[PDB]
């Protein structure tokens, strides 16, 4: 139950289309793509929507981000998208209504915090 974990399920759903409010492998939105990460890998329900999922871990900055951290963008409170932390940098999501699961990197969106787990 290390972030590896966390990183090999979470490339399993790469090219998932984005759905809005999807919560599982037919289609997926930011926070129903990482709260399914987190339910296969450890059974847990973090929240279902953005806002909730800022409480399942302890605040940190993106520069501390391990492989398995969420990424956060947007203020505390008020988040509007999330990711999963690879490390170095690097995240995976579901974009934005456009794409699918894909990887990303903080020199083209850089996200606002993060949170360990």
């Amino acid at each position: 139950v290390n972030g590896a974990a966390i990183v090999a399920e979470a490339y399993k759903y790469i090219g998932t289309p984005y759905v809005w409010g999807g919560k599982d492998p037919s289609g997926f939105d930011c926070s129903g793509f990482t709260r399914y990460v987190y339910l296969q890998v450890t059974g847990r329900d973090i929240g279902g929507w953005t806002v909730p999922q800022e409480s399942a871990g302890t605040k940190i900055s993106v520069s501390q981000a391990k492989a398995g951290d969420l990424l956060f963008w947007g203020s505390p409170g008020g988040t509007y998208h999330v990711a999963i932390a690879l490390g170095g940098g690097q995240y995976i999501h579901a974009p934005q209504p456009g794409e699918s699961v894909k990887v990303g990197s903080v020199q083209w969106f850089a996200p606002d915090f993060a949170v360990s787990m």
